[PDB]
């Protein structure tokens, strides 16, 4: 078996200290326990596997893959490209942290640093230029249906099975939209009453009808509505503040032994609010995108 | 289920690029995919669980636990103490990196920084002083039999089962001695011919009859022979150099998509040497103690 085969089948834990008696149960699926360190291992593998199935790629070919990202998707893609023999090029703003750059380069990914003032725009443009110039494959994480399918076929079934089909609400901090759409659809097809609640930063609350903005929940809240997000599935949207989520993330670590990432703090905070609304006999399920290992130099744990 | 229940059942992957046709198969068990980030999650939980079973501890009591360590054992203990409600105090040299200190404090562990010039000695002395003063419980990782039992009951069975009882040699970089002793005994009780090979830093080659010394394989090669290491099980000892292991660790990341820790580089390098000796139709199994996530600031990936 290769590393791609080590992706998935992550555990789900029930919170016991940060919750209160008047709350529904709160379960958290730990996606940080993936070989790539995050939930992105799933869509990264699925988008590449889907490309191989469609004949766009053939493993061990040295074919070029390009994607504008330096986040978890970049790490997941780098891991898979290293394992399956593809040349990966990732575009990203020049202001990227040395830490992240080191992880990506460790996997052999080639990095192209773009205009720091043009943020994501310059990164997207360079990726498109390379795709055109090299005839490369671009996963296109925000609109590739294979992203959603990864969660519809693995993440969803796993969560459903682990919780024995008993879930009253599913809460998630949306990024590409793949997870909430894939898991949400899978759950709603089986649980008539289940509620699917999206979580987004109050500082970049576009799903709530607000405006995009800079925020600290790395990995979620892209500032736009991605094609992979099926709004028709949503039963609500909860806005979260770092001021509330970071202290909670620290409590999770000190009280539950759960050392999670920045987005996890926001997601769990939201899950607690939903748990209080539903009450004692209910069950709220949510997912922790990644662990705290990559954020020791951030205000979350610094 | 709580975080302690998320420990174990880690995957095993077969190397495909760094190996050669004239080598036996080389399988690597990824212990970095544990909630605490390393194989130490197992002995940490087992030593505490064993203490509860013997009546020394009762969870949720706020009882004090003290151990002289800032390594993976400290992280594993911190995680369990946070989850089960114990007050954890870890002693360590004052020259400890801020990164590690941040992880430990995230879990709520109390840190006592001791004389930087007295290395581990001052740390051990302060831990003993606290045990005495507070009547605290000290796991005592190098001599506690529960450490070994964790691997005899979980790590060993898992590896054996995953490889369908077909293992010709088991290779591991010894630290406390728990893993090689526990897994080694489990395997030798079932596989008559299996060879158990220990790995140690050439720079601190005490098992080979050499002398202790400073080295870069964090987590292994303590510079002494621990009580938990059963020398009678060993069929050999392989000395490894960072000069050889670090480049290999980088190849594993770029070619196998396996981003592993410093000790993993030394262990896999040794496993390759054994694989070449055994040949094509054989199987060599080894374990990766942790991932590369904690070593981005080291010469391995910096
Ligand atoms: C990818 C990611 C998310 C969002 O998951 P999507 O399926 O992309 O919606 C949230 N947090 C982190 C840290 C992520 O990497
Ligand atoms: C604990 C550890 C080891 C050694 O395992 P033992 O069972 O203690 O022999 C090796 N490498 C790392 C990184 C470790 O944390
Ligand atoms: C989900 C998005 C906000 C970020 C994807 C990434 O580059 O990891
Ligand atoms: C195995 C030993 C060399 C180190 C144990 C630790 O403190 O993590």
């Amino acid at each position: 078996m290769r590393v791609e085969g080590a992706i998935g089948k992550t555990p789900v834990v029930r919170l016991a200290k940060v919750v209160e008696p008047d709350m529904a149960e709160v379960w958290v699926k730990l996606e940080g326990l993936n070989p790539g360190g995050s939930i992105k291992d799933r869509p990264a593998w699925y988008m590449i596997k889907d490309a191989e199935e469609r004949g766009i790629l053939r493993p061990g070919s040295g074919q070029v893959i390009v994607e504008p990202t330096s986040g978890n998707t970049g790490i997941g893609l780098a891991m898979i490209a290293a394992s399956r023999g593809y040349r990966l090029i990732l575009t990203m703003p020049a202001q990227m942290s040395e830490e992240r750059k080191r992880v990506l380069k460790a996997f052999g990914a080639e990095l192209v640093l773009t205009d720091p003032e043009r943020r994501m725009l310059a990164a997207r443009e360079e990726a498109l230029r390379l795709k055109e110039e090299l005839g490369a494959f671009m996963p296109d994480q925000f609109k590739n249906p294979a992203n959603v399918r990864a969660h519809y076929e693995t993440t969803g079934p796993e969560l459903y099975e682990a919780l024995e089909g008993r879930i009253d609400a599913f809460v998630y901090g949306s990024g590409t939209g793949g997870t909430i759409t894939g898991v949400g659809r899978y759950l709603k097809e089986r649980i008539p009453h289940v509620k699917v609640i999206a979580v987004e930063p109050a500082r970049s609350n576009v799903l709530s009808g607000g405006k995009m903005g800079q925020h600290g929940f790395q990995g979620m809240g892209p500032g736009f509505i991605p094609e992979n997000l099926d709004l028709s599935l949503l039963d609500g949207v909860i806005q979260v503040w770092e001021e509330d989520a970071f202290p909670l993330a620290r409590r999770l670590a000190r009280e539950e032994g759960l050392f999670l990432g920045m987005s996890s703090g926001g997601i769990v905070w939201a899950a607690l609010q939903v748990a209080r609304e539903l009450g004692p006999g209910k069950r709220v399920a949510c997912i922790s995108p990644d662990g705290g290992w990559k954020y020791l130099s951030t205000p979350l744990y610094a």
